[PDB]
């Protein structure tokens, strides 16, 4: 729950490996590149040059190192050597790293060549609605308001967000308490306070929020077609806010939000 500083600065070093992994594979992130070649460069990079591992081949069976969304794939998305990206797709690679004991789980929207209307649209909403989500995180807010404000926000775009996943606390362990829901819920009710460490990851579709998993068992899809984006951010309570340990240099956020003067 409560994390030590020295458990934090653990944090800080496996929520950088995990944003480097998303910076590093962006170069290749282009039309004709496929899903599973995506993965092994980043597996290779993780396991080689970063000497980590990824958390989630294995995790409850998962076949591979990453997650590779595309479209109306929701996610959990399986890299696969036929899979070949093409213009105008919105991708999502989810990246969780371990580095000496500790999590790194961060994802972000890539647009492969001209983005259409709709998809430059809902990635960006979809950032905006982390982005605020971020700004809010504080000692003494309740994780209600908070999902509250990501449903009212992504809602008020005329899009809907995913019921069936959510953020999470993190650390030592892959999934911590406490779950970081995207919406307003009667049960969720936690105070934040500092040195707890959570991620937040808002899956938005841009049509019904209802899913459909697939006959592989992985593969999540939107059940009406529609597109779907997500981004995640793995976060640490401080004192006055929250700093982001998988922040890139693409992010248009700072490290360090504070709310004291
Ligand atoms: C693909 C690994 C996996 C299996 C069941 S849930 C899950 C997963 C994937 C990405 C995540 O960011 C996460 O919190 C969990
Ligand atoms: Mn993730
Ligand atoms: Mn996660």
């Amino acid at each position: 729950s409560i994390k030590t500083p020295e458990d934090i600065e653990k944090m800080r070093v496996a929520g950088r490996l995990a944003a480097e992994v998303l910076e590093m594979i962006e170069p290749y992130v282009k039309p004709g590149v496929s899903t599973g070649e995506l993965d092994r460069i980043c597996n290779d990079y993780i396991v080689n040059e970063q000497h980590a591992v990824s958390a989630c081949l294995g995790y409850h069976g998962y076949p591979k190192s990453v997650c590779i969304s595309i479209n109306e794939v929701v996610c959990h998305g399986i890299p696969d050597d036929a899979k070949l990206l093409k213009d105008g797709d919105i991708v999502n690679i989810d990246v969780t790293v371990i580095k000496d004991g500790f999590h790194g789980d961060t994802s972000k929207m890539f647009i492969v060549g001209k983005p259409t209307i709709m998809g430059e649209r809902l990635c960006r909403i979809t950032q905006e609605s982390l982005y605020l989500a971020l700004r809010m995180v504080k000692p003494g807010i309740n994780l209600r308001e908070i999902g509250a404000a990501i449903q009212k926000f992504v809602e008020a775009e005329g899009f809907s967000v995913v019921r069936e996943y959510c953020g999470h606390g993190i650390g030592r362990g892959f999934h911590e308490e406490p779950q970081v829901l995207h919406y307003d819920s009667r049960e969720t009710n936690v105070v934040l306070k500092p040195g707890m460490t959570f991620t937040i990851e808002p899956m938005v579709n841009a049509g019904k929020k209802e899913i459909r998993t697939m006959k592989d068992g992985w593969t999540v899809k939107t059940k009406d077609r529609s597109l779907s984006a997500q981004y995640e951010h793995t976060i640490v309570v401080t004192d006055n806010g929250c700093e982001i340990l998988t922040l890139r240099k693409d992010d248009t956020i700072p490290a360090i939000i504070s709310h004291d003067e």
